[PDB]
């Protein structure tokens, strides 16, 4: 699959800087702006809506929507409305939501895991029955979750930080896990990744070295090949891109806002 570039974008309350942010992520190459869903950051679909508003080729997704937030048909609204006012530019990642005290502070039940996955459950199933017109991503690495998107997605995203860094070796088994279930379906599914660092250096494995300090259960070895972590030089970071979509299938590939400029050399290569 051909590669599309993310870059994962936090629209921020009483910043004055949103769409200057978001031509930069246009003019810089990146074919996607993603924003996320909590408390205290804008109102995604908002933030989506001054996104298209400044820019003309990249698509615009959530990364990933807290789906306790969100009543899945008034959900299906908000998208048929984002895809139609924009002329189709907006997909929908979805995911079970994360951080505790959200939850709470927006009085909902946090549950447990397996009602959290349910919710996801129930809304992606009912967005599909509203027959949404947005592409549909589902994140998180469990089990059931990547169940959901083997059955629901049009583009799964596989979390490689959970931070602990997941070695190469745990994403081989996660990829497998997704395309097993996904069976018939699999070639039809995009497979994501965000990379959490983007790391320019001359020397690679030097730089592996240092970090073990954050890392100790790895080796410097294991820290090169994390899907996670890019490092070296912007043609190195490129040929382990070509790698990992041969290994993962990672073909849409999402950096951190700290990052846009450091990759954008490496979408000038690829």
């Amino acid at each position: 699959r051909p590669f599309r570039f993310g870059v994962n974008l936090v629209p921020t309350p009483g910043v004055s800087s949103w769409r200057e942010t978001c031509r930069t992520a246009e003019q810089s190459g990146y074919d996607v702006i993603a924003v996320p869903d909590h408390l205290g950051v804008h109102s995604p679909f908002i933030a989506m809506m001054a996104a298209a508003a400044v820019t003309e080729r990249v698509q615009l997704t959530t990364f990933v929507l807290n789906s306790a937030f969100w009543n899945p048909v008034l959900l299906a609204r908000d998208l048929l409305t984002a895809h139609e006012l924009t002329g189709g530019r907006v997909e929908a990642g979805l995911g079970t939501g994360y951080v505790r005290a959200e939850f709470e502070t927006a009085g909902l039940d946090w549950g447990t895991a397996g009602t959290r996955v349910t919710r996801l459950a129930d809304t992606l199933a009912a967005l599909r029955t509203l027959a949404v017109p947005t592409p549909l991503m589902v994140g998180g690495n469990g089990d059931r979750v990547l169940g959901l998107a083997a059955e629901h997605a049009d583009t799964v995203s596989f979390s490689g930080a959970t931070l602990r860094m997941i070695t190469a070796e745990a994403m081989d088994e996660r990829v497998a896990f997704f395309a097993e279930r996904a069976g018939e379906r699999d070639s039809q599914v995009e497979r994501n990744t965000l990379v959490q660092s983007v790391i320019a250096t001359d020397d690679r494995a030097a730089t592996a070295k240092a970090m073990r300090s954050r890392m100790p259960y790895l080796t410097a070895e294991q820290i090169l090949q994390l899907p996670t972590l890019l490092i070296g030089t912007p043609a190195q970071m490129a040929e382990t891109l070509l790698e990992r979509r041969e290994r993962f299938g990672f073909s849409y590939v999402c950096v951190q806002e700290r990052y846009l400029a450091a990759f954008a050399p490496v979408i000038g290569l690829l």
